[PDB]
């Protein structure tokens, strides 16, 4: 409390830099703030970001939904963050328009495996696949996670990209027997039978994954998904397989591959997170497990402009 | 001209000339080895050099296309007992070895575990060496200029048999097809996970034998299991048993690669559990297990069971002079 009172007490006077320190500080002490979540929200009003606000709103109003300070803003800013979140995807419309009108292989296999943890380099994972010849000093398992990328995704594209139908659980299992076959050949393509911890997150049990993973796979394949925005469909299957965690390694790198998959067969070219985002990838999954999924669905769509502008960078 | 090198080779055999009589023997059956005149005149010359095991597998090959030729038949009803017992003899030098060798043990055998891992990779093609699969399997780093499939052979491998060792040797209850599959899937997987662990589709060629059709592989399997299982295979002496179980397999051949590796690691699986060591076929015996194996395609599985048998025996001797 004496923290957000130092807050106002800058935001009155002037200095904006240590009025955000002061603020931030309050809300690392308690998270679940409402007084320094909505005053927290109309200060960064002043600097134009009604995305940021909206958010502190909502946060606040998961605690305390009768807050009137919070209330009379939420209610103001909601319809407006709904329509700029809209205009930001007729954005990415125009640009993939642009794009269809109008090297990769190996730049996608090094970030979806270097945010991961791996050190192999964009040259190294070239040797690997050209020559099939292990790279020297690096460890087996690396090399390995590299192959079973290169394997998961040629099959994707020569197998599921273009086949007509709805997908299946079957499929999920396929790629992850790909992904995770030249490391662990006996954990690839079965489900975790273990219960685990994932950061600060529990993902569902091993006797309910199952269940959860046909009510998944029953959701890529319903109207309401195909109703979405394909940036948000993609973006909202890449968090939810990660959310049910099926597998004991290699979530991560199928969960990517699936989101690839349902924006290019919705004409979409596939989207990578690069190596550089894996913080702000992690602290945007940290607050869909929180409670809002839109920072995540609005990094997803950052990713998916920064790679149609690569891409428009020719005739 | 085959008629005529017979008869030459008789014409030195009668003089006295042994050495010029086997080349000229061995080229009357290199010209035509379906020859049975020559099948037991070689035989009963082979008899002279005391070598009745090789004189009932000539005269047992004649009566397999002229089953009536009096010369053969009057010999192969001589030998056919005689070699049972020589067969039954060797066995019973193997019994009284196995029990000496149960009398640094756990060291030395752990010291020949990446030997075992060298010789059933480079029996099959592998160019790694002793070092370098130390290396792979103490640092799980990679090796220099060398493949990565060769390398995913040798972890496969390692991952196979730390399998067989800790859930199926000291497991009670019959070996059922699935035990098979996990061991496949384990000796393929690091190299093929898409084939690891599942039969074959496609019908091959797999030297000048014509395994079953991949739609007949599965019943064939299952036959197999079973054989496994029954009481006559546990009857047989265990170095016959895991003989025959590891030609079975091969004859099968049920996966498209990792078929010797998966038989050779069943074969010491059925030794182990029989209380002997597990047994080593040496990159330098591939010619002669490639050979063997052959002689059973061709109709006699004896040879064979005679090449596991001195497998087993070497390796006996191996641990019977590390621990002396």
């Amino acid at each position: 409390r004496a923290a957000l009172n130092q807050a106002l007490e800058m935001k009155r006077q002037g200095k904006r830099e240590k009025a955000q320190k002061l603020f931030m500080h309050a809300l690392k002490m308690d998270p679940d703030f409402v007084d320094a979540l909505t005053e927290f929200g109309i200060f960064s009003e002043e600097d134009k970001d009604i995305i940021q606000a909206d958010y502190l709103y909502t946060r606040a109003l998961t605690i305390s939904p009768y807050h009137e300070k919070a209330l009379v803003n939420r209610d103001r800013t909601l319809p407006l963050v709904e329509e700029i979140d809209q205009r930001y995807f007729s954005i990415i419309d125009s640009k993939v328009k642009k794009v269809m009108s109008i090297e990769t292989y190996y730049h996608h296999i090094y970030h979806t495996v270097a945010i991961e943890g791996n050190t192999l380099t964009l040259s190294e994972i070239r040797h690997i696949l050209e020559t099939r010849y292990a790279v020297p000093g690096k460890s087996l398992e690396e090399q390995n996670e590299v192959i079973g990328m290169h394997a998961a995704m040629k099959y994707i594209n020569t197998t599921l990209v273009s086949r007509i139908g709805s997908v299946t659980i079957s499929d999920v299992l396929e790629i992850h027997r790909r992904v995770l076959g030249y490391v662990d050949p006996v954990e690839a393509g079965r489900f975790r039978t273990t219960q685990v911890l994932v950061g600060h997150h529990i993902p569902p049990h091993p006797q309910d994954v199952e269940k959860q993973m046909q009510e998944f796979v029953q959701w890529l394949n319903s109207e309401e998904a195909m109703n979405l925005h394909p940036v948000e469909f993609a973006a909202l299957a890449h968090y939810k397989l990660v959310y049910i965690h099926p597998f004991i390694d290699g979530n991560g790198r199928t969960s990517r591959l699936l989101m690839n998959l349902i924006l290019m067969q919705a004409g979409y070219p596939p989207i990578t997170i690069r190596k550089e985002q894996r913080s702000d990838y992690y602290h945007v999954l940290e607050a869909a497990n929180e409670g809002d999924v839109r920072p995540f669905i609005r990094f997803i769509a950052k990713c998916t402009e920064t790679t149609l502008d690569t891409l428009l960078f020719a005739t």
